[PDB]
């Protein structure tokens, strides 16, 4: 039911004003792009993209969930490109469709692969905190965990490998990879400079980049990271282990356009997951609260 052209008559300059405000977003803070592009993952692997990320009224409890907690962020500009289309056109552009678009727009704008943004979600109207605790990956995750849940989500190996190649931009805190500095897998000299800004104890929100080589550059270097053990999270360096991912992981480092298009081929299917469409759900007038 979804459809790239689905505002072409009822909210015209939806997209663009969705692109200038994103455009600018990225602009005033790179990292913004990344934070976009996670909040729609977040969104589609928890009861399909409909934006029940968004919701914190009393029909929300997604954002206080575990992995989300303390680590999603971009909620404001959302709701600040949600407002100024609302302007130009009241009650027509979902939430859930403007996640999708702001996350394509955001890869664009940090020099990655632009795709067709399949529209016509619609708005729950209540969200799963328990679905986010179960559906979403953490990263003490093993290989064998993350292709059960993407495979739970009808996503191959294949797009496992190329979704994760996400983390080519954007940031992660210590307490998320601090495990990671520990283990065998991990260069020694990258581990020491991890330490040095990421303790044993404390210290849980300090940052470093998923990606080491470029961390504001939507590229393959995440997995030229991998082939050296610089990934940074337990769960990225799992898919070049003496795996059934190694290849796909040399030949993305190997092929930069294998992995764009691998990654929009798997971006547009995760989008596609479990929309709400026709009628089914609304379109919210604000975005963190049900109408
Ligand atoms: C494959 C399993 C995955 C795991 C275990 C995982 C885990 C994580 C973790 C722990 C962080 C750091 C959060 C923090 O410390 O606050 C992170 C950041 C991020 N993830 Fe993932 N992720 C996975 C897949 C994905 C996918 C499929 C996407 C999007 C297509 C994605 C996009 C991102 C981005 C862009 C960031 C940086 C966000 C920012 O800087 O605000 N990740 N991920
Ligand atoms: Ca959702
Ligand atoms: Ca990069």
């Amino acid at each position: 039911q979804l459809s790239s052209t689905f505002y072409d008559t009822s909210c015209p300059n939806a997209l663009s004003t969705i692109r200038s405000a994103v455009n600018a977003a990225v602009a005033q803070e790179n990292r913004m792009g990344a934070s976009l592009l996670r909040l729609h993952f977040h969104d589609c692997f928890v009861q399909g993209c409909d934006a029940s990320v968004l919701l914190n009224d009393t029909n929300g409890g997604e954002q206080n969930a575990l992995p989300n907690a303390g680590s999603l962020r971009g909620f404001g500009v959302i709701d600040n490109i949600k407002a100024q289309v609302e302007a130009l056109c009241p009650q027509t552009v979902s939430c859930a469709d403007i996640l999708a678009v702001a996350a394509r727009d955001s890869v664009v704008a940090l020099g990655g692969p632009s795709w067709t943004v399949p529209l016509g979600r619609r708005d729950s109207t209540n969200s799963s905190a328990a679905l986010a605790n179960s559906d979403l990956p953490p990263p003490q995750f093993n290989l064998s965990q993350l292709i059960t849940a993407f495979g739970n989500k009808n996503l191959d190996p294949t797009d496992l490998v190329a979704l994760s190649g996400a983390h080519t931009i954007g940031q992660a805190q210590c307490l998320n990879f601090r495990a990671h500095i520990t283990e065998p897998n991990i260069n020694p000299t990258f581990a020491a400079s991890l330490r040095a800004n990421c303790p044993a104890t404390g210290g849980d929100t300090n940052l470093a980049p998923l990606d080491v080589t470029t961390p504001n550059t939507f590229d393959n270097a995440y997995y030229t990271n991998l082939l050296n053990q610089r990934g940074l999270l337990h769960s990225d360096q799992e898919l070049f282990n003496n795996a059934s991912t190694d290849s796909t992981v040399r030949n993305f480092a190997s092929n930069a356009a294998a992995f764009t298009t691998a990654f929009t081929t798997a971006m547009i299917k995760m989008g596609n997951l479990q929309p709400l469409t026709g009628t089914q759900g609304q379109i919210r007038r604000n975005c963190w609260r049900v109408n």
